C-alpha cells in the first residue's frame, strides 16, 4: 500500500460516446446527444437514465479513457471546466491528492494522513525534472530551489486557499523539503502567534488570515540556508473598529477579554464584550473552539519563541488600547465642534498608553496640523477609529519583526531568498463590500502575474522547439479591469472616485455610485444590475467572473484621518513599547491597499513565481467526500479554469515523436516503413498520410504541438483502426486455415500399404476431437466481435464497415459448413480405400504363397521310368499354379493396384526358373 498508491495513478486503489451537461446534482454528468433540435440539443443521462433539456452551448466534450487521471491537465485534448472538474475528481476518489494544471500545481486535502513526506521520497525528488515523477509539493520545491541556483535570480511560491485548506500545513512540507536538500522547528511556532493577532472568522470560515503572509527563505551563493524572516503584506485594519454581522474582529481580542486573569483586567482596563463599540455583534462563540483556553495556548505558544513576560504584557495592553479608543464618547450640541462630557474614558486610554491626559484631549479635540486646527464630532470619531487602526497595524508588523529577532541566523552572507505567499484567496460573497473589493483588485493582479509568467514561460518553450508562433500577453486581459478599480484618472477609478467623495462630508453612498456609473459607465468590465432596483448597486467583470459589489457604508470604511497631534503623543509617549510602534511617522484606506500591493507586486516581479492551489473538496471536514459545486468555485476563484482558457487557444497538446508514433502507427500502417527510424520523419509521414489539417498541427523540435480536440480525434480512430486490424488478421489467419486443411482433405492419396491408410484413419479422428473445437468456435466468436464493431462503429456517427473477400461472419460459417461436408468425404473414402487395402493385402498373401511354394519345389526336384511320371506331374502342377496366378492378378486389375507389373514380371522370371528345372530332366 504504502507510499505507493498515494502517488502513481497505475499503483492507485480502485464507448456510448458521452458529453458532459451542467447539473446541480453532481458538478456534471454524462449524456447521450442522440436528436439535435434548432440550435438547442435533447440528450440522455448515463448512470441513472433519466431525461432532461439544455442547451448547445452548455455542452462541453469529453476526454478519451487514455486521458483519464492525468498528471497535468495541459495533456488534456478536452479543456473545459467538466474536465477539469473530472480529472481533479477522479485523481481524489483514487487516494491522488496532487495534480497539475498548467503551471498550476493543485492539492486536494484528504483530511487524512499520507504516509508520504518521508526522506526516502524527498531524496527521490532530487535533481528531476517535474513530468519525471507523479505530481507533488516537492516538485515546485524543487522547482524553485533547482532555478535559484541555475537562473540566478529569487523565487517565490504563491499559494492560494483558505486557513482550513491546509494552506499551513502545505507550506510546512515546501520548508521540509528546502531544508533537506540543503544542510526551522520554531518557524512552525510562529503560526499559531500570527494566526491569534492576524485571523478572523469570517462568514465563510471561523479561520480566516485577513493578512498576506511571506515566508523567505534565504539561501548562499553555495546554496545553503543563511536563515529566514517573515513578511506581512494587506492587513486588514479595518477589522478591528468593526466587523460585518456574524463575523468577528481578530482571534486575540475575544481570548484576552475570556482568558484573562482577575488582576490582568484590573491592569489593562479590560471590560464586558458588550461594553466595547469596536466589537460588532456583541460576543459570538465559534463552533469546537473556545477562546478563554486558546489566549494560555497562545501565551506558552510567545513563550517558546521566547518572548519575555514584560513584552506580551505590553502587546496585551496596546489591545486593550484599540478597543478602548471607541469607547471615547464625542457629543454634539448646539457653534460647531467636538465635544467629550465623559472624562472616565480616555483616561483609560492615556493610562494604557504613554500619554498626558490633558494634552491628549487637547489634541484629539482640538489637534495642531503644521496651528491649532479644529475638528467636528464627525472628523473625531473617524480620527480615534483611524488612531486603534493605525495602533494596531503598527503592533502587528511589530509582533512579525519580532519574531525575526527570534529567529536563528548562522551566517552573515548576504544572500539570496525563496519566498513563501500565504494570502487569502478570491472572495465571492452574496454582498460583497468594501473588503471583498480590496481582496479581489490583489489577486486580480496575483493572477495577471500567472497570466504574464505562464506568456514568457511558453514563449520560450516555442523557441526551443523552433516554432514560430505570436501571442499577445495574457497579463493584458487583466489590464482594463485593474485600471478600472486602480488609476488616478482615466476617468478616475473606483478607489480613486470614492478617495475624492470622502473629502466632502454632504457626499452619501448614493452619490458616490451615482458618479461611478457616470464617470465610467463605458468600461467594458464596469456593469449595471438588471432592472428594477437590485441589492447591489453595481458590478465589476474579474478573472473569476461577474460579482455584484454594494455600497453600502463605502465612505465609512474608506476613512482613514490620521491625527498628526496625537500620532506625535504617540511618538513621545511615556511607554517604551508605544513610542517604538510610533518611532516612525509619515491617507484613504484605499490610498494605503493600493499603496501596500505596489510594494507587493515589485517584490514578486522581481522573482520567479510559482504556483500551487489548496482546495478544499467539502464543509463537513470529512475524507472522502468531495462537494463538486464547491470545488468548481474555487477553480473559478484561484484561476485554474483561467489558466485553462489561455492554453486553449494555443497548442497545448504537446507529444512527442516517439509516443505519438507508438500509439496512432496503426491508423497509418503501410505509410511507415519496417523501422528505419530517425523518428521525426516517421511522423511528418503519418501527418501526410492522414491528411491532417495544417493548421491543426505544429511540429516542434523534439515534440509535435496539437490543438484542443485533434487527439480526441485521433483516439478515437485508433479505437475504431485497432478493432478493425485486429479482427481482419484473426479472420484471414481461420479463412486460409480453412482453405489449407479442405485442400488437405480432399487429397486423395493415402498411402501405398494398409498401415498408412488407418494412420490417416487415427490422424482424422484426433482432428476433430482436438484441433477443430477452438478452430470451432472462433468463428462464434468472431461473429461475436463482428457484431460488437457494428455497434460501436455507429456510436461515433459513421458508416458501417465492409469486410472484403468474404470475411463477413455469414461468409464465415458458409466455409466452414461446406469444410465440415468435405470431412466424411474424406472419412468414407477411406474406409473404402481400406477394403481395397485389405483385400490386396490378402489376395497378394496367397499370390507370395503360390509363388514361392513352387520355387522350393524347383529346388529339390532338381536332384533328379519314373522320370515321365515325375514329368507329368510338372506341367499339371504348372497349368494348376500358373491358372490361379492368372486368377489372382486378374481381380487385382479391377481393384487398381499399381504394382501389377511388378508382380507381373517376376512371375515370368520364374517361368525362366521352372525352364531350367525342365531341361535339367532331359
Amino acid at each position: 500500500e504504502d507510499p505507493e498508491r498515494y502517488l502513481f495513478v497505475d499503483r492507485a486503489v480502485i464507448a456510448k460516446k458521452l458529453v458532459w451537461i451542467p447539473s446541480e446534482r453532481h458538478g456534471f454528468e454524462a449524456a447521450s446527444i442522440k436528436e439535435e433540435r434548432g440550435d438547442e440539443v435533447m440528450v440522455e443521462l448515463a448512470e441513472n437514465g433519466k431525461k432532461a433539456m439544455v442547451n448547445k452551448d452548455d455542452i462541453q466534450k469529453m476526454n478519451p479513457p487514455k486521458f483519464s487521471k492525468v498528471e497535468d491537465m495541459a495533456e488534456l485534448t478536452c479543456l473545459n471546466e467538466a474536465s477539469v472538474l473530472h480529472n481533479l475528481k477522479d485523481r481524489y476518489y483514487s487516494g491522488l491528492i496532487y495534480t497539475y494544471s498548467g503551471l498550476f500545481c493543485v492539492v486536494i486535502n484528504p483530511y487524512k494522513n499520507l504516509p508520504i513526506y518521508s526522506e526516502n521520497i524527498i531524496e527521490m525528488y532530487r535533481g528531476k525534472k517535474r513530468h519525471e515523477m507523479p505530481p507533488h509539493i516537492y516538485a515546485i520545491s524543487e522547482s524553485a530551489y533547482r532555478c535559484m541556483l541555475q537562473d540566478r535570480e529569487d523565487q517565490s511560491i504563491l499559494c492560494t486557499g483558505e486557513s482550513g485548506a491546509g494552506k499551513t500545513e502545505n507550506t510546512k512540507k515546501v520548508i521540509q523539503y528546502l531544508a533537506h536538500v540543503a544542510s526551522e522547528r520554531q518557524l512552525l511556532q510562529a503560526n499559531p502567534i500570527l494566526e491569534s493577532f492576524g485571523n478572523a472568522k469570517t462568514v465563510k470560515n471561523d479561520n480566516s488570515s485577513r493578512f498576506g503572509k511571506f515566508i523567505r527563505i534565504n539561501f548562499d551563493v553555495t546554496g545553503y540556508i543563511v536563515g529566514a524572516n517573515i513578511e506581512t503584506y494587506l492587513l486588514e485594519k479595518s477589522r478591528a473598529v468593526r466587523q460585518a454581522k456574524d463575523e468577528r474582529t481578530f482571534h486575540i481580542f475575544y481570548q484576552l477579554l475570556s482568558g484573562a486573569g482577575e488582576h490582568l483586567k484590573s491592569d489593562l482596563l479590560l471590560e464586558g464584550f458588550n461594553n466595547y463599540r469596536f466589537l460588532s455583534n456583541g460576543y459570538i462563540p465559534i463552533p469546537g473552539q473556545q477562546d478563554k483556553d486558546n489566549f494560555q495556548e497562545t501565551m506558552e505558544a510567545m513563550h517558546i519563541m521566547g518572548f519575555s513576560h514584560e513584552e506580551i504584557l505590553s502587546m496585551l495592553k496596546v489591545v486593550s488600547s484599540v478597543l478602548q479608543f471607541g469607547n471615547i464618547s464625542f457629543k454634539k450640541e448646539r457653534t460647531d465642534q467636538a465635544s467629550m462630557p465623559e472624562n472616565t474614558v480616555a483616561q483609560k486610554l492615556c493610562h494604557l498608553l504613554g500619554m498626558n491626559v490633558m494634552e491628549f484631549t487637547r489634541a484629539i479635540l482640538t489637534p495642531r496640523i503644521k496651528v491649532q486646527k479644529a475638528q467636528t464630532k464627525e472628523q473625531a470619531d473617524f480620527a480615534v477609529e483611524a488612531l486603534a487602526k493605525a495602533t494596531y497595524e503598527r503592533l502587528f508588523r511589530w509582533l512579525v519583526h519580532r519574531i525575526n529577532k527570534a529567529l536563528d541566523r548562522t551566517k552573515r552572507q548576504g544572500a539570496s531568498f525563496i519566498g513563501i505567499l500565504d494570502i487569502a484567496g478570491f472572495e465571492i460573497f452574496e454582498l460583497n463590500s468594501f473588503e471583498q473589493l480590496c481582496i479581489n483588485y490583489t489577486n486580480e493582479k496575483l493572477q495577471q502575474l500567472f497570466n504574464h509568467t505562464m506568456f514568457i514561460l511558453e514563449q520560450e518553450e516555442y523557441q526551443r522547439e523552433g516554432i514560430e508562433w505570436n501571442f499577445i500577453d495574457f497579463g493584458l486581459d487583466l489590464q482594463p479591469c485593474i485600471d478600472l478599480i486602480e488609476r488616478p484618472a482615466n476617468p478616475p477609478g473606483v478607489l480613486a472616485l470614492l478617495d475624492e467623495e470622502c473629502w466632502f462630508p454632504k457626499a452619501t453612498d448614493k452619490t458616490f455610485v451615482e458618479k461611478l456609473v457616470q464617470e465610467q459607465g463605458s468600461h467594458s468590465k464596469f456593469q449595471k444590475p438588471r432592472q428594477l432596483k437590485d441589492k447591489a448597486d453595481f458590478c465589476i467583470i474579474h478573472y473569476a467572473g461577474k460579482v455584484d459589489y454594494k455600497a453600502d457604508e463605502w465612505l465609512m470604511k474608506n476613512m482613514d484621518p490620521l491625527n498628526d497631534n496625537v500620532a506625535t503623543l504617540l511618538h513621545q509617549s511615556s511607554d517604551r513599547f508605544v513610542a517604538e510602534l510610533w518611532k516612525d511617522v509619515d491617507r484613504t484606506v484605499g490610498q494605503l491597499y493600493k499603496e501596500s500591493l505596489t510594494k507587493l507586486m515589485a517584490t514578486l516581479r522581481n522573482t520567479n513565481p510559482n504556483f500551487v492551489r489548496c482546495i478544499i473538496p467539502n464543509h463537513e471536514k470529512r475524507a472522502g467526500k468531495l462537494d463538486p459545486h464547491l470545488v468548481l468555485d474555487q477553480l473559478r476563484c484561484n484561476g485554474v479554469l483561467e489558466g485553462i482558457r489561455i492554453c486553449r487557444q494555443g497548442f497545448p497538446n504537446r507529444i512527442v515523436f516517439q509516443e505519438f508514433r507508438q500509439r496512432y502507427e496503426i491508423l497509418t500502417p503501410n505509410a511507415i516503413p519496417k523501422g528505419f527510424m530517425d523518428g521525426k520523419q516517421a511522423c511528418e509521414r503519418m501527418i501526410r498520410a492522414l491528411e491532417l489539417d495544417p493548421n491543426l498541427y505544429r511540429i516542434g523540435q523534439s515534440k509535435i504541438f496539437f490543438r484542443a480536440g485533434v487527439l480526441a480525434h485521433l483516439e478515437e480512430e485508433r479505437a475504431s483502426e485497432q478493432t478493425k486490424s485486429d479482427y481482419l488478421k484473426r479472420a484471414n489467419e481461420l479463412v486460409q486455415w480453412i482453405n489449407d486443411k479442405q485442400a488437405s482433405l480432399e487429397s486423395r492419396d493415402f498411402g501405398d500399404s494398409i498401415e498408412s491408410v488407418q494412420s490417416f484413419m487415427n490422424a482424422h479422428k484426433e482432428y476433430k476431437k482436438t484441433e477443430k473445437p477452438p478452430k470451432g468456435q472462433e468463428v462464434s466468436e468472431l461473429e461475436a466481435i463482428y457484431n460488437s464493431l457494428q455497434t460501436k462503429l455507429r456510436l461515433i456517427k459513421r458508416e458501417p464497415f465492409v469486410a472484403p473477400a468474404g470475411l463477413t461472419p455469414n461468409e464465415i460459417d458458409s466455409t466452414w459448413s461446406a469444410l465440415e461436408k468435405a470431412e466424411q468425404e474424406h472419412a468414407e473414402a477411406l474406409r473404402i480405400e481400406l477394403k481395397r487395402q485389405k483385400k490386396i493385402a490378402v489376395l497378394l498373401q496367397k499370390y507370395n504363397r503360390i509363388l514361392k511354394k513352387l520355387e522350393n519345389w524347383a529346388t529339390t526336384k532338381s536332384v533328379y521310368k519314373n522320370l515321365e511320371a515325375f514329368d507329368g506331374e510338372c506341367q499339371s502342377l504348372e497349368g494348376q499354379s500358373n491358372s490361379d496366378l492368372l486368377s489372382i492378378l486378374a481381380q487385382l486389375t479391377e481393384l487398381n493396384y499399381n504394382g501389377v507389373p511388378e508382380l507381373t514380371e517376376r512371375k515370368d522370371t520364374f517361368f525362366a526358373q521352372q525352364w531350367t528345372g525342365v531341361k535339367s530332366s532331359a
